[PDB]
């Protein structure tokens, strides 16, 4: 791996601890600014029995994460120490965990359980986040609630880069393009055209938002991965998740057009979630 | 999915339980002569999250399977729930767990003897044979991929990256992309290529594990830095329960140049040899 010393961390400032392969570990000084001063901080790095496709992933999520650039919804890349031992991609740590076990976490006793705004406030900075990325243009492909993480101020942050590409890393029309996305959460032109682009992640956000307001649900309850696309073709579509206003539901429906420029934007989503979110405050 | 009614196996006469992805079951009549008797079986099925890849892998995983035939030393095909449905691979029930947990289990819960260890080589070198014969490549042999019955007896398991020797896009930088490199043969890396020869390299890395008693290969070697040392002629030091015989047959599978390694037929005659001194 060539040396890219703006992001390389010194090993022996960093203390792996317990596993969250991810691992919480303590680095000192990571923060420029308090020299002295350790951080709690994430660390991923590859397990014992790793694959070469699982180390050109672990390359090439760090990449990723540096031409992305920083934002209040998206997990930050802290550093790397890439030189003269195994790898390893220093994040931020998210205190409260992935979005779907809080989530569950939250639910009715039938912890704090979620108000209708915290679902819309949550949703709104998750399209922000996607808003942002679309505009660096990266395609996630892997968009879902066990890939959001949440920060101790109950901060959304987008993360899980491993299949994350630019724009134009797509390889169009091949048949082994988009065949590592997850079925339930992908867009059926991924798999029906082999192609990926914004608006295939919008399809992904809307599943996601299923997700999120069924307080962590599993998407397409009993129906097997393999007559999910048939079904699609057919027009079938998630139901309305209880508790949900129907205008949210829409939302979502509009998320799963089959025709990829008939769903919105990211930028029409975060516009609408907005007002959504403004009106239900007030 | 194409129907094959030879394998094809009612879902109503399944009962799908606890986890083991793959969940213990009961398949009633599984056993054609007993169309009555209930047996305990492993089912092997997607995970919720499971991806296009995931699916093919399933299904080749059956396909190889099917392939392959039966054998003592291979974990035997029941049947499988391939229409109307979600894919279930319905393989043979091993209670004893996976070879690595077993071993591991039984460190100084029956401490394995000398011969144990020599038998249970013996055996997956018998499987690994057969396999080989049927011109079939593992491409990810493994303790963590072995079965053991209620009986001890050992079963090569998990064919989810398994190919019929002729199926391999040879030279392609995207060849064996997937294989746990701290088990790969180095060409299959350097050259993309794999063969018989390649699963033996594999089968000297489960012999360490073996008589390791499931210890992790390569300790303190990052797969990172793994390749290079290989290149230079790096190989694991002999485990302390080894005869220095047994870790020469390790070594001769470790040797670089593939043709030099020996075969599976001729590890089978060693084996065996080693085993009839050993319990004599
Ligand atoms: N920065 C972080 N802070 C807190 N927990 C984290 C974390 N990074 C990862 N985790 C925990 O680890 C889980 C898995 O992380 P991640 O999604 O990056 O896994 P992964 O890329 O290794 C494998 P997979 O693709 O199977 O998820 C997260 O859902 C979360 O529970
Ligand atoms: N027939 C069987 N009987 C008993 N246990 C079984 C079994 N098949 C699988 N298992 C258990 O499940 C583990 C995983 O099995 P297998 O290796 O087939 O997994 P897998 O292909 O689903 C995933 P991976 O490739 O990550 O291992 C085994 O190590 C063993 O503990
Ligand atoms: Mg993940
Ligand atoms: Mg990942
Ligand atoms: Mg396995
Ligand atoms: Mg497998």
């Amino acid at each position: 791996l060539p040396e890219d010393p703006k992001w390389e961390f010194p090993r022996d400032k960093l203390t792996l601890g317990k596993p969250l392969q991810v691992v919480m570990a303590e680095a000192v000084g990571i923060d420029k600014d308090k020299p002295k001063e350790a951080v709690t901080v994430a660390v991923k790095m590859l397990k014992d029995d790793a694959t070469e496709e699982d180390l050109s992933d672990l390359v090439s999520e760090m990449e990723m994460m540096k031409m992305i650039g920083k934002h209040k919804n998206i997990i930050n890349l802290l550093g790397a120490c890439t030189q003269d031992g195994p790898l390893y991609v220093i994040v931020e740590y998210a205190s409260k965990g992935n979005l779907r076990e809080y989530l569950r976490a939250r639910r009715p006793p039938g912890e704090e359980q979620m108000t209708f705004k915290d679902l819309v406030s949550c949703t709104y900075q998750l399209a922000r986040g996607m808003e942002y990325l679309a505009s660096q243009k990266c395609i996630h492909r892997d968009l879902a609630a066990r890939n959001v993480l949440v920060t101790e101020n109950n901060v959304m942050k987008i993360a899980d880069f491993g299949l994350a590409r630019d724009i134009n890393n797509i390889d169009y029309y091949k048949k082994t393009t988009n065949g590592r996305l997850p079925v339930k959460w992908m867009a059926p032109e991924a798999l029906f055209d082999r192609v990926y682009t914004h608006q295939s992640d919008v399809w992904s956000f809307g599943v996601l938002m299923w997700e999120i307001f069924t307080l962590g649900g599993s998407p397409y309850p009993g129906i097997p991965v393999e007559e999910l696309f048939k079904l699609l073709k057919e027009g079938h579509r998630m139901d309305k998740p209880a508790n949900c206003t129907n205008e949210l539901y829409m939302m979502m429906r509009d998320c799963w057009h089959a025709v990829p420029s008939q769903r919105p934007t990211f930028k029409q989503l975060v516009e609408d979630l907005d007002r959504i979110l403004t009106l239900t405050t007030n």
